[PDB]
């Protein structure tokens, strides 16, 4: 629920969590910070899984943060979600 994340100075809730997602579908992945409008990292295509550790509810959906070979963090939206009522659509992959 919403009560057990933090907010950024960007309005971005946010939380620690360490799960793994497996994508179900092609996802663009962003770099800096969880926008699509922000420089795209790559995509999670069907199948692959990655392993993350914080998870956080901005611009529309809700993402999941890794790191990449090189240190660069990397935002992956996994599902939709509303701000104002906190309804989230349906999760684009696994998590287990
Ligand atoms: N939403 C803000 N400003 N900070 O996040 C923590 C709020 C805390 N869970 C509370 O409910 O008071």
């Amino acid at each position: 629920s919403n009560a057990t994340y933090k907010v950024d100075g960007k309005g971005t809730y946010y939380k620690a969590e360490s799960a793994s997602f497996t994508a179900n579908y092609d996802i663009k992945t962003r770099l800096n910070g969880p926008f699509r409008s922000n420089p795209q990292s790559g995509v999670l295509h069907p199948g692959q899984t990655i392993k993350y550790d914080t998870v956080m509810k901005q611009d529309g959906h809700v993402w999941v943060v890794y790191t990449g070979y090189s240190g660069k963090r990397i935002y992956l939206p996994v599902r939709t979600w509303d701000k104002n009522s906190n309804t989230l659509g349906p999760l684009w992959g696994i998590i287990n």
